[PDB]
């Protein structure tokens, strides 16, 4: 099935908790997928004006570890609950990508879960402006704006509203949709 082979694919990818121990600032995301009209998306925040860091920006749910925490992957479920009512019974954690270093003292470990087909986000206002999907296809054939570097514009085709995507965020898609969806019939 679709989301048979989607978790397939990932797992070959799942790099575990190779790096998780080491002594960095550490933060985690959860890339969430989301099967609607029989084709895999990733589910995105707009992040509050009110927040310091990246005010507006789309980025994946996601945050700081903190001492509650288990494990790396406990953090972006801790923090997709905070942000979007994301519950943990509503995702399947597949596997873990290779992680993102920044700043020379900052490691973030990316999750991608599959998200239950009757989970509805909540936008917290307090750190989410908006919740939007993509088809996991748009990411091989983006439309691209440089601004210098590369920018995503996608345009939901339900309301036209346009989103702009970048950095690490950008990145992550494209990574997500080249394993998921390279290399397959029609
Ligand atoms: C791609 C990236 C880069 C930095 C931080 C995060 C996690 C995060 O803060 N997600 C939020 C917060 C509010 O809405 N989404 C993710």
């Amino acid at each position: 099935s679709m989301l048979d082979d989607a978790k397939a694919r990932l797992r070959k990818y799942d790099i575990g908790g190779k790096y998780s121990h080491l002594p960095y600032n550490k933060y985690s995301v959860l890339l969430p997928l989301v099967a609607k009209e029989g084709k895999l998306h990733l589910l995105f925040t707009v992040r509050s004006e009110k927040l310091r860091r990246a005010p507006g920006e789309v980025c994946f749910p996601g945050g700081k570890r903190d001492p509650t925490d288990m494990d790396d992957a406990a953090t972006a479920l801790r923090e997709a609950q905070e942000e979007v009512g994301l519950r943990p019974h509503q995702v399947e954690v597949v596997c873990c990508l290779v992680p993102c270093l920044i700043d020379t003292d900052t490691l973030i470990t990316p999750f991608v879960g599959l998200i239950d087909h009757n989970f509805q986000a909540q936008p917290n206002p307090a750190e989410v402006k908006d919740v939007f999907l993509v088809p996991l296809a748009y990411f091989l054939h983006p439309q691209v704006h440089d601004q210098i570097n590369h920018i995503f514009e996608y345009t939901n085709p339900e309301d036209g509203v346009t989103y702009q995507i970048k950095g690490m965020t950008a990145n992550l898609a494209v990574l997500v949709a080249f394993i998921i969806l390279e290399k397959k019939p029609t």
